[PDB]
């Protein structure tokens, strides 16, 4: 028998969790402090993951999210919602993709939950499912109030590939629109 | 000022090919590891996973740099950063719309151009199926696993709704890998 | 057959993390399912560390700890304690190293908190600071009841260098002894 | 100059992060790249450190362009040294790492018993990270040694300053005297 060794390489910044790194870079370009905290497992199979973004105007001494103090979560995967939402502060805001995420009924009492079909928006209204991270980014910014929206949009546009700037501007504006109109469940 | 704490949860194209391949080999009764990599940079940048497969025990659960048999790449920077670990004369499949090797590379490796993103987006009608196009290409080029065994295993792994598109993706990967010629 | 979720937190070179790995390997060796979930952040320096271990006698559908469902935490660094204890279930068990971790008074009502001077036990009683991971391992296994102790000990001893078995056995035994005597604050 | 350094062990990882933080503190760019695999147990460890005085546009080591490697575990040496540029520097712990003889022609390989130096001469095996740090910084030429020592010394617990300063100075001395195999 032979030992086989195979290498697979792809492009960055494609999933919804890409929203986080853009947001953190945006905060740092403003002169604020930000960390991006990540997680991984010993699992072979791919599965849901998560990125936590921590932003402050003063030194951040703890470069991870404090469980129970998270202000806002956006989730497009049911198991990721169910596994990680327990760290969101009571009365915190959670945006979920209703085509994919199905909270237990009691959750609607603990958190303010909004349904926004981010993936459909990206795929059908923007015309490119890969803009889903920017739809998500705009929604996160608008709901959390963590950063100026015009400041964020500008930074995002300098960060993404030139080829995608048209579509990502539209995706951002649609994210803001949807979050502006969204009502808690 | 306030401290803000935000959580994003989701999910990966070509990476996903590697995971499917490793799980399929383990399901045959072989050994396999998936080795991954990450950075302290705020932006994540290009991605890479290495898949190691053997019938016997694998004592080192990472790729041996200089011994990689096969690489598939859809990102220019990832190609340029990582191909150096591929053995001399090893097989590299690149997406010609996105990856542009320096001319000297064609003398060190056997490089094949397959437009995987276009095949998945246009012929299959679903850009997410690039995972399975890449998987079929990897298996065909590397001979690391029986194509029928892998296709059947993949079919059990994917949701019924996506099965037709994934089977079409797999078949197109094999066709393109079969027809592909190395760049001189 | 229950699903067990354990959280280990340290900093830098505290082998607290190593406890998690041995434990997961031991469960797998028994024929059970186990995942290790790890974390990292966007800086070059190692800071607080956290490893989550998930063990079941059936398929684990989510390879991360479920925030709010963690059964047990062992913590040897104050920042990691304060940052990650929020995911421990109410009434759940937490062991802290009292020379390094300083919970707010309200925490003692929410969780059962035990103080065990892990670093000093390894340093002074075992005479080898690097055995703290084995002290920690025995405490966690005992407190969570996630694995039989006789089986775990044997597995651990085959996992370590032949000439450290005497010290590691003793470390293990002291972990159990201290866990057995400990009372919640 | 862009510097790319690889640290491999099972101690040595910490050397890489101190180096990177010192580079950042002096006003340069630095990233740490890390790797994991699909098992619960920790095995061989490797961290890449990339330093430059301009924007780094790829946050990993470039395989084939690594300037320098320090290795204290055989498996990680055999698995990861292939990414080191031809004629690059590799330092190995000769009590633990055993290169195939053809390696001595491709790379400049120096033998330094880092683990003994920390355990025996400094009297604290944990300071092997600072021994390794000094060797890597000398061998790679990537930073001013005085600045690095002063930054490292601010970074460690005050009670350990004496041990670490000695570990550093020993690192530099053994790297200076070392000859390629």
């Amino acid at each position: 028998s032979l030992k086989y060794q195979l290498r697979f390489g792809g492009e960055g910044g494609q999933g919804v969790i890409t929203a986080g790194e853009i947001l953190a870079e945006a905060a740092i370009k403003e002169g604020r402090q930000a960390f991006k905290a990540s997680t991984y497992t010993s699992q072979v199979r791919g599965g849901p993951t998560k990125v936590d973004i921590i932003i402050d105007d003063k030194e951040i001494l703890f470069p991870y999210a404090v469980e129970g103090e998270v202000d806002f979560m956006l989730s497009t995967a049911d198991k990721g919602y169910k596994g990680f939402r327990g760290g969101v502060k009571e009365g915190g805001i959670i945006v979920v993709e209703p085509n994919l995420v199905h909270p237990e009924s009691e959750d609607y009492k603990k958190w303010q939950i909004f349904e926004i079909p981010i993936i459909t928006i990206a795929k059908d209204e923007v015309g490119n499912v890969a803009t889903q991270s920017v739809v998500a980014l705009a929604i996160a910014a608008y709901m959390s109030k963590c950063i100026d929206l015009d400041v964020l949009k500008e930074t995002m546009l300098h960060m993404v590939p030139a080829k995608t700037r048209d579509a990502n501007a539209k995706a951002f504006d649609l994210g803001v629109k949807y979050a502006t109109q969204a009502k808690p469940h």
